[PDB]
DNA sequence: ACAGGATAAAGAGAGAAATTGAGCCGAGCTTAAGACCTCCTTTACCTTTTCA
C-alpha cells in the first residue's frame, strides 16, 4: 500500500540523517526510537519491501531445488 | 511526495467463566494363605445277566 511506500522512505530518510548527524551507521534499535516505533515494526518493514526472486534464477535454476508441499509417500 | 479526510478491520482494557491443578484426605481396589466345600476318579465288593 501507498503507506507502506512512504513509511519506507521515512525510514531511509531519517536513517540518512542519523548517519549525517551522528558519523556513523545507525543500529536498529536507535532508528527504532528516532521512528517512534517498535523494532519488531522495522523489521516487518524490511521483510516486506523486499523484492521477490524469480523461479529461473541460475544457481541450473533456482526453480528446480524448491521442494513441493505436500505429504511425503513416507508419511 | 505530501496533507487532509473517511472507514473498517484489527489490537488493548477490564472482569466473569471455565478450567485446573494441588493437597489432603479417606473409599475403592489389588495382593496373598488358608480354609473350605463340589466334582471327579478309582476300588472292593458285589449282583445280575447270557450262555455251555
Amino acid at each position: 500500500p501507498v503507506h507502506l511506500y512512504e513509511t519506507i522512505s521515512r525510514i531511509k530518510k531519517t536513517t540518512k540523517l542519523l548517519s549525517q548527524e551522528m558519523g556513523r551507521k545507525p543500529t536498529e534499535e536507535e532508528i527504532a526510537t528516532r521512528m517512534e516505533m517498535t523494532i519488531e515494526k522495522l523489521r516487518f518493514i524490511a521483510k516486506s519491501a523486499q523484492l521477490p526472486i524469480s523461479l529461473e534464477t541460475p544457481i541450473s535454476r533456482l526453480g528446480d531445488f524448491i521442494e513441493a508441499d505436500g505429504e511425503t509417500p513416507e508419511d
